[PDB]
């Protein structure tokens, strides 16, 4: 087929609100989304998971864990996560900092993606185009922590995650693992996937 371009294909698969999150995060750490484009849909498509994980999911006036997919949340719920990932380097510090001092929970070194304040830890999520055991232990190497948690989702369905602990059902996960296929054969379908693909490094 014809080859379409990255950026059409962020502007038309992802919400503007999160392209807008990912754009601002560029500049923040220094690199255009014109030119490093399978960065700005990895920031996409990473964003949108943090995003995927946390929806839905509450906690109720008993103040254990449920699940509304609808958006008719009853106003004494309380949102299951913080989310880290998509704030500006002050305001993800500002709220970690907050949680910690908070919790007792000790700071990380390195900004995470969420809180769970029901399992009462902090979450790194990872989007890998590779293994997910490869990536995993990446990941964990710049942690020597142990206590923020790890979860791995890969494009073809994989998933690794600390102490093979998912936190999430498995229909919360299913609705992660549905849109990266999602997203990986809408890019083949515009040859953009085998670059995207290999263009991750680590
Ligand atoms: O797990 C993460 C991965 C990335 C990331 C790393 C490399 C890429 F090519 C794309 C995304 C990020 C991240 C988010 C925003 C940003 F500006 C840079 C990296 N965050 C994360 O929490
Ligand atoms: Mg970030
Ligand atoms: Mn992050
Ligand atoms: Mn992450």
């Amino acid at each position: 087929g014809p080859l379409g371009s990255m950026e059409d294909f962020v502007r038309q698969c992802f919400n503007p609100m999160i392209v807008e999150l990912a754009e601002k995060a560029m500049k923040e750490y220094g690199e255009d989304p014109k030119i490093e484009t399978n960065k700005f849909a990895a920031i996409c498509t990473h964003l949108e998971v943090c995003f995927m994980y946390s929806d839905f999911h509450f906690i109720d006036e008993r103040g254990e864990s449920i699940i509304v997919e609808s958006g008719d949340p009853n106003a004494l719920l309380k949102h299951r996560f913080e989310i880290i990932e998509g704030r500006d380097r002050i305001m993800a510090w500002t709220v970690v900092n907050s949680i910690c001092n908070t919790t007792g929970v000790e700071k990380p070194k390195f900004l995470p993606d969420l809180y769970d304040y029901k399992e009462n830890r902090f979450i790194e999520i990872g989007v890998t185009r590779r293994e997910v055991h490869i990536y995993y232990l990446e990941k964990a190497n710049k942690i020597k922590s142990e206590k923020t948690h790890i979860h791995i989702f890969s494009f073809t369905g994989e998933e690794m995650a600390t102490k093979a602990d998912y936190t999430l059902d498995e229909e919360s996960r299913a609705r992660i693992k549905t849109r990266l296929f999602t997203i990986r054969q809408e890019m083949a379908s515009r040859s953009l996937w085998d670059s995207f693909r290999q263009s991750e490094r680590g």
